[PDB]
C-alpha cells in the first residue's frame, strides 16, 4: 500500500547553497555540492513507523535507520554527527529535530512529506535558512 516506501529522483533543488553557506561550506564546494545534488536518488522502506532511508549521488552513499519517536545518531547535510529525533506533523509528514554531539552551531532540522499528487517534498534548515528539494517516483 502506498507511503514513502519507494525509489525517488530528485526534480528539483532551491537554497541548497545558501544553506551551505550557512553551515561554512565555501563557494568552490558549495558550487560542487549544488551539481551533485542534481543526482540525489532516494530509497525509503517504511513499515508502520518503522523507516529505512538510504540517500545516494554519483559517489557517495548514505543510509539511516530510525523509528518515530526514538532518538538515533546521524550527520548534519555538513557532516557534523547529531542526535535526532522524528515526530509526525500529520499522515504522510514527518519532522526531526537535531542536536549537535559535540560544540555548537546553527539550528538544524528537516522534514518529509508525502503530497496529495505523488511527490517527496523534503526540506531543510539551518537558522533562518530553508532548503527545499522536491522528488517523484523513479
Ligand atoms: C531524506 C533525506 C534526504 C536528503 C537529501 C539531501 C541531503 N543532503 O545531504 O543534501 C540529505 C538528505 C534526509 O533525511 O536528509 C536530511
Amino acid at each position: 500500500m502506498p507511503n514513502f516506501s519507494g525509489n525517488w529522483k530528485i526534480i528539483r533543488s532551491e537554497n541548497f547553497e545558501e544553506l551551505l553557506k550557512v553551515l561554512g561550506v565555501n563557494v568552490m564546494l558549495r558550487k560542487i555540492a549544488v551539481a551533485a545534488a542534481s543526482k540525489y536518488a532516494v530509497e525509503i522502506k517504511q513499515e508502520g513507523d518503522t523507516f529505512y532511508i538510504k540517500v545516494s549521488t554519483t559517489v557517495y552513499t548514505t543510509e539511516i535507520n530510525f523509528k518515530v519517536g526514538e532518538e538515533f545518531e546521524e550527520q548534519t547535510v555538513d557532516g557534523r554527527p547529531c542526535k535526532s529525533l522524528v515526530k509526525w506533523e500529520s499522515e504522510n509528514k514527518m519532522v526531526c529535530e537535531q542536536k549537535l554531539l559535540k560544540g555548537e552551531g546553527p539550528k538544524t532540522s528537516w522534514t518529509k512529506e508525502l503530497t496529495n499528487d505523488g511527490e517527496l517534498i523534503l526540506t531543510m534548515t539551518a537558522d533562518d535558512v530553508v532548503c527545499t528539494q522536491v522528488f517523484v517516483r523513479e
